[PDB]
């Protein structure tokens, strides 16, 4: 079996990494939980076992076979290259390594083939990108993709445990204390790192991550760039609007595509139904469509409201929902580790291709 | 001055109709509040005066100059034609008369000219359409519009007083009693009249109104058909996805357009800023963009996140927010009434074009 380390074990994604590993088929001989100095020495369960949390350091990875990182980009930048140097295979949930040509950016149902040539780091894409890829890959395979326009409806757990707590607190102040949403004080959302913070309670914030120099946010540009890499087609036009709404878990997306060939809607429904990891929930006569509250706790990606554009011959609209902590993060990561195991790819990488940041 | 009647005075829109009338310049000599039989006899304020609510009937409109209807499509279908026969000018918030070619479908900043030929009924468009029209008209004027794709983020007050209470109760049950959202009981949302009801707490429901034959909902199809009528151009391609989210007041919209000619983004921002009823809130360097919570209580429509598409030469994205009970309903109606006053259009219609009953 394997020694598996979870880096960022105490966070929103980490708690789901634990759950997904507890439910995994991976043969695990030893579990280690790593986080910051803040959590070092505390205890968390793995099944019935008590695991002492360790501070993440450059020397923490000896004997580790697989390390799952979900502790922020700076933590992956600082420590994943040392883990690789030590002989680990890293599955990274952060954005840091996603666009590195030496790093596979993987959704196992879409581009598992990319895992074979890994160099010790496999990156999980952005949560909003992953579920979109599950929905759209079966369509691309049969009718091609020319462009995508997507507007997202993103849950706050996307921004971490602090953001969940902020949202719950804000809602309680409004609903129990009678505070006006405009009078709420926020510390984290829309973006922990940015300069100004706004209430999410009873609001919709059209900012996820920070702004880039083209006036799209980093979240929007990640959807664009990650789609192109995952589908191995730079010619797919993708523009996004990413919005935070008052949902704790599960992202929803209004997705418009134009295909290369006309894709009959009944065939599109069938293709998605048949695609691993995607579930068709589309029966408007009985008001059946994906819903965030129904998707929570499931590894599947749910697709419905599928219909042709009213004017563009090759245009199709749909609604895509998945638990952003599961398929959008921890489940994609554990699924990657399981796929690495299936393919005999859990072993050290001889040549280091990633800069060491702590020399 | 005028005798003004508010039909549906007790509802979500009705309450805001009262507020907009209280704050109006309209010369009002007499105000009357009308609702259903179960509200008759109750008292409701107009400024400091106490107004006794009356039951809406076929005979209730004698001596009324202007009637603002916000009491459900059934109530407008039933009583609006009797109001017209009685010499009233009706401004209707319902969907009932919107697609009747004898009825102007008006956003005053966009198509006030359509008021001149009214036949006693003027229809207010759907809330989600109105704010989109305010944002897009200044762009259309300068560079034209080829197509629109919109995804909405609609507040629960759009579905009436009951939907607000249901939303608040559901959120309390989750936050205070630890109920899982998927286990909540719902009676109204997504659509009061439809067969099944779902929780909105911590959810996003991609259904507003009921489904039509083409698998778009009536709300989505209204955005399509109403846009074409208001902008007087059936060639504009419009497809919508309309979604309810856990917001009490103010609708937000992610709007994509392609113009007929390339519209430089700085000029687009300037054109929107200069357009009556639209306010530019777009300064990403300081994280400035329209927000539902900031728009509540304002008659203005706020536009930001304006940026060109990453690939389509003529494509532009933006974010549009307005209070759905104000510009989306009660303010659009009162603004129509003020515009009718300005234009000398508050008078009986000689020829009746609307079937009684
Ligand atoms: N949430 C999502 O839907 C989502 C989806 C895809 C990807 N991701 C990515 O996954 C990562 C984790 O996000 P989250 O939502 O789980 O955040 P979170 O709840 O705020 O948790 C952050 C975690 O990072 C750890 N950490 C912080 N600084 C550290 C350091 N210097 N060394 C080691 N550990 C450190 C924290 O440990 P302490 O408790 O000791 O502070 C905690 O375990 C982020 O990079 C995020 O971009 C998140
Ligand atoms: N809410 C919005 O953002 C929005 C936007 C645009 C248009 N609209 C339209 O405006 C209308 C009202 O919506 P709302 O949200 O204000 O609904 P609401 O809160 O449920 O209020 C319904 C109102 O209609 C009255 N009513 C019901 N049946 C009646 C009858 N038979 N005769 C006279 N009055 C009757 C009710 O009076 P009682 O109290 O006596 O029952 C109440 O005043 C609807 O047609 C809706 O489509 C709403
Ligand atoms: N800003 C984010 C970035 C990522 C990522 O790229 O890992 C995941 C979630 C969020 C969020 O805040 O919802
Ligand atoms: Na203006």
């Amino acid at each position: 079996g394997y020694t598996v380390a979870v880096v960022g074990a105490t966070g929103a994604v980490g708690a789901q990494m634990i759950k997904m590993l507890e439910e995994s088929t991976l043969p695990i001989d030893k579990i280690r939980y790593l986080a910051s100095a803040r959590s070092a020495g505390k205890s968390l369960k793995f099944k019935d076992q008590d695991i002492t949390i360790e501070e993440t350091t450059e020397t923490a990875f000896e004997g580790v076979d697989i390390a799952l990182f979900s502790a922020g980009s700076s933590t992956s930048a600082k420590y994943a290259p040392y883990a690789v140097k030590a002989g680990v295979v890293v599955v990274d949930n952060t954005s840091y390594f996603r666009q590195n040509p030496d790093v596979p950016l993987v959704v196992p149902e879409v581009n598992a083939h990319a895992l074979d040539a890994h160099n010790g780091i496999i990156a999980c894409p952005n949560c909003s990108t992953i579920q979109m890829m599950v929905a759209l890959e079966p369509v691309r395979q049969k009718w091609g993709l020319d462009r995508i326009i997507v507007s997202t409806y993103q849950a706050v757990s996307g921004a971490g445990m602090g953001a969940i707590l902020e949202t719950q607190r804000e809602l309680r102040e409004v609903l129990n204390d009678g505070v006006k949403p405009c009078d709420l004080h926020a510390e984290i959302l829309p973006s922990g790192g940015d300069k100004k913070h706004y209430p999410i309670a009873f609001n919709a914030l059209p900012q996820i991550d920070v702004f880039t120099d083209n006036d799209y946010t980093y979240e929007e540009m990640k959807m664009t760039k990650e789609t192109k890499k995952i589908m191995e087609d730079d010619s797919i036009a993708v523009s996004a609007t990413c919005v935070r709404i008052p949902v704790l878990s599960a992202h929803s997306e209004s997705v418009y595509i134009e295909t290369k060939e006309v894709a009959p809607i009944e065939e599109v429904k069938a293709a998605i139904a048949a695609f691993p990891g995607a579930v068709l929930e589309d029966d408007v006569a009985h008001q059946i469509y994906p819903q965030a509250i129904n998707a929570v706790g499931s590894r599947d990606t749910f697709v419905g409201r599928i219909r042709k554009d009213l004017d563009a011959e090759k245009g199709i609209h749909m609604w895509v929902v998945s638990d952003n902590l599961l398929k959008g993060a921890a489940w994609n990561s554990v699924q990657i580790a399981e796929t690495l195991h299936e393919r005999g790819l859990v072993r050290p990488t001889a040549e280091l291709k990633f800069e060491l940041k702590l020399e």
